[PDB]
């Protein structure tokens, strides 16, 4: 059996090939002490991955790898990795195949350094690196789609034919859920609350996964909350006290369509799909308009499935089959559809051996 | 049975002989791979053909290897009678006596060429090729008979008499089916459409081939378009907009007889009906004039056939019997006069057999 | 003194007459407000215009008003409205002004460009002019044929005693736009980000400093796959020092092979020899030897040694190829304009504000 890694810009996501569910999902973040010590308690560890240097936030220098899906330091994703076969998955990682992640459109370098470590530092005997949102498409039950993720981290947009992705249109925003936490953690500070720290970031992050949604219509919604709190919904914070967070709920996820809320001027969501569509062949939009796919964790909010099947119906040919397939299992279907490629019979074939990767080197890849 | 191939320089007409109608209708395109790759999707077959290779343009390069009822290709030319048999018909080639067509006036190297592959990849126990706008005419009913095969490619007019095409007389345009539909891709962008890619020329071609027709006079036409929208004639694109068109509809059609408006100097069609006639003996024009055949897809036009029987009478003085026969079947006459001609009993001896190829070679022809 | 301007969808240029340089250039751009958003410092804004429309483009949303044609006229009539007021500081109904049009301009818009010049705008006199004939006329030729490449147009123009023939005109489609796009893939395929509108904005210029033709392909496409040559280093405007290498050929070479889109159009010196086999026999001769190229998309390192041999190998090899190139043609249409404005001749040429008066917007 296999291995399967989703390196996440909030959070990275291991397991083997075959099973469902990702066996170890974790902040991808490493921290280290900034004065190590001889004890436990005192910050011993030279390293720490997942949700312990998360706690430690007392002992510990926080540092994330990978951002917009662009690892920018193999240092930390490296140390992560020893800790993902050592301390997560349990396991050795010179006996299982190894696949990971990477970006719609990522580094020829960064993957070329991702072959080298693999094969090295951790002897794997097999190794493939895939492309987020093409695996997500697998995830599917595709061959064609028009795949849009949204991470932690990057927010992505391919069109997939026949298993192709066309690179000639696949978009991008750089927003994603770590940009949206920020964005309502702004909104209730200038409601006059008082959320600063990392804590009440996870305050901020938690109150977004739960109660944020994207209104069907923006302006139509902003004076339905300001004639009812209907909209308005009671949160108990760690404190018990209970606050209310009211027309911030539609405002949040709206940074994806409307992005330019946050200052960060580009076109939505909606627009980027139609974008990606227009770059490619005709035929291939057809399909692509009846075979968009949302995938990431950012891609949850209550509303988006349905609001991005309005939008593209207006977008797109009146008269075309415009389908949004919205996967439920969404934060996860990238590791879903590294799984299932890792035991894939076909596949078997695709993976990088250790044979290819000492007679010609990380530069086949 | 046998088997009756028109291979139109757009599209191909099959099946067996002594059908009614063509069994295997395709476009003449053979599509190879950009590079092929080797899963589900991803150019797996080398050569994806006619219909197949035109959803799949995106990820192959695609050619139309007939020109004017001639063969350019004939690597595409192979591959699309392997087409044919294994995944149209549905059938063994060396089971079945072919026929197969040429344009009137096809050249002898390019027949033989066409006579040759047949024989040794194909195998047939019997082949024959034959003069499109001959078999026209004995799918007409006649013996003798002045035929204009106009078609996505080529527009040929021959004066048959007692069976014998006149080949001193075959004269030719060169502007049909498709030199008229990218005039009105212009004309369409003249009055506001941005009809650019291969599809949104589809759109343009459909068109032409569903709300135009050629005008009985030109001038009063314009004019009527200028006031009365009865000429005005609205269309649902596969965008679902409903769009207009208007005095395009009758001037695409009007390339025809007036080729000047590509900057084409050559005689209209109708001037070389009469101009054929006038090239043929004195005595036998009189039935050439009381019998001009029309075959092919683009007189299929609204307006045509009742146009050619206005200016051949009006480019004689008045009183003598033209006459147009333009049957209603005429995109397929040819194969449906190949049909005929391949289920004649007393042409069964007539067939290009296996034996005599091996014997005494292509060149019998 | 008279006004010229230079209407494109990347820039509109606009100056006097007399003056060598334009004096006003700008993205033509506007932005419609998605919310009502007090720039504060000014009042609530219609259209912010521009270099404007993109700077506040949070609020307000980008459009081009003229696609080498003009589309729509709320857009357009503020970038005619932003030249004359914020740009050169002037009143319209002062200046004799001349517009610009790409090669094979239609009909209705250019009534409804003459229309609106002289209402509201009052302009005491307009003239249109089309720009690959003032290219010509800004060379200091009188005939060959001509290509404009810009943005968003390509055009070839042949040109005899100071007219067109407008027929054989071509305009190409597949211009800079589709040229940085493609840039967009490609580099975000070797794994930059650059695909925002933020990030074309970049990829526009990276292609314009950085991005060559080269003589032969199969050669350059030897180099590119194994020499360290190609690249080149890159700060874009947040700092990321990227590297280019490649693409620097692998894009203009679009405009040579069109198919490495998907596209299937005749590559330049193909659409010339046939704009040239639009035009007669022997008449050809300096043509051949005329021919000149203007607008943005002809900045490209290489093209015109790349061109002359794939121009030459398509025809009968005695015809005398001479392909002039300025170094100041993206302007070469406003100097066309300028100069030949400033030329007393020209006095009876403009259209005026009475003429429009009693002829109408049919007098354009």
């Amino acid at each position: 059996a296999a291995l399967v890694i989703d390196n996440g810009s909030g959070m990275c996501k291991a397991g083997f090939a075959g099973d469902d569910a990702p066996r170890a999902v974790f902040p991808s973040i490493v921290g280290r002490p900034r004065h190590q010590g001889i004890m436990v308690g005192m910050g011993q560890k030279d390293s720490y991955v997942g949700d312990e240097a998360q706690s430690k936030r007392g002992i510990l220098t926080l540092r994330y790898p990978i951002e917009h899906g662009i690892v920018t330091n193999w240092d930390d994703m490296e140390k992560i990795w020893h800790h993902t076969f050592y301390n997560e998955l349990r396991v050795a990682p010179e006996e299982h195949p190894v696949l990971l992640t990477e970006a719609p459109m990522n580094p020829k370098s960064n993957r070329e350094k991702m072959t080298q470590i693999m094969f090295e530092t951790f002897n794997v005997p097999a190794f493939y690196v895939s492309i987020q949102a093409v695996l997500s498409l697998y995830s599917s039950g595709r061959t064609t789609g028009i795949v849009l993720d949204s991470g932690d981290g990057v927010t992505h947009v391919v069109p997939i034919y026949a298993g192709f992705s066309l690179p000639h249109a696949i978009l991008r925003i750089d927003l994603a859920g770590r940009d949206l936490t920020d964005y309502l953690m702004k909104i209730l500070s200038e409601r006059g609350y008082s959320f600063s720290t990392t804590a009440e970031r996870e305050i901020v992050r938690d109150i977004k996964e739960k109660l944020c949604y994207v209104a069907l219509d923006f302006e139509q919604e902003m004076q339905t909350a300001a004639q009812s709190s209907s909209i308005e919904k009671s949160y108990e914070l760690p404190d018990g006290q209970v606050i209310t967070i009211g027309n911030e709920r539609f405002r949040a996820p709206e940074a994806l369509f409307h992005p330019s809320v946050l200052g960060l001027e580009s076109a939505g969501i909606d627009q980027t799909t139609y974008n990606s569509i227009m770059k490619c062949d005709v035929d291939v939009r057809k399909e692509l308009y009846g075979n968009i796919v949302m995938s990431g964790g950012t891609t949850m909010f209550p509303g988006i499935a349905e609001r991005m099947q309005k939008e593209i119906t207006a977008l797109a040919p009146s008269s075309m089959k415009v389908k949004i397939i919205a996967p439920p299992e969404r934060k996860y279907s990238v590791w879903i559809g590294g799984s299932i490629l890792a035991s894939l019979t076909t596949f078997q074939q695709m993976w990088i051996s250790k044979q290819e990767y000492d007679e010609s080197g990380p530069s086949i890849v």
